[PDB]
């Protein structure tokens, strides 16, 4: 399976950006984003069960970001709003068959990610 | 040193398709980022499409996702950009560009650059 990522770049504090990630190559699986701020370890940001319904957000982004899916297109979307300097990071699309394993990162499929720079 | 050899592009009516290609020669890494930026009239260059040569991950600008597709021939250090459903405002100079690192690639500044290939879209 391959991951096709979109979006990112620079944005003014308080603004918005939209990411997307399409997976190509299971009927249901977990997909979403982790991020890595320079100097920090990578951390989960948001997940959705593609082909299911459940979502998860890191408390630091809940109510500012929205994750959604297009299951027919095996694609997820991350609407990032109210951006803060602390959100500057590489955002990585990542997938696993199972949401519990997805949370750990270690066994996931990983994209090369996209930079988001909040000024 | 590394040289980027560009081909493709040209002119088409809106709704049509064009392809670009770019081959790197010289010192290349085991994996590296290659793809295109473009410079539309009045604007500075902006990232369009990236692939991890020697890997599989791709990235697209939001404005081109789904219409454009980037692919590779890893062993030939070549990438390809298939542009479908082209719009007037896809008119631009398209530059092949390379960096060792995908996230540095996105900045442009530190990349190796091709000469650029014109794309024009007529109504």
């Amino acid at each position: 399976v391959k991951l096709e990522e979109s979006g990112g770049g620079s944005v003014q504090a308080g603004g918005s950006l939209r990411l997307s990630c399409a997976a190509s190559g299971y009927s249901t699986y977990a997909m979403g984003w982790f991020r890595q701020v320079p100097g920090k370890e990578r951390e989960g940001v948001a997940r959705i069960n593609v082909g299911g319904s459940s979502t998860w957000y890191a408390d630091s982004v809940r109510d500012r970001f929205t994750i959604s899916q297009d299951n027919a297109k095996n694609t997820v979307y991350l609407q990032m709003n109210s951006l803060k300097l602390e959100d500057t990071a590489i955002y990585y699309c990542t997938l696993h068959r199972f949401a519990n394993t997805w949370s750990l990162g270690t066994l996931n499929v990983w994209g090369q990610g996209t930079q988001v720079t909040v000024s």
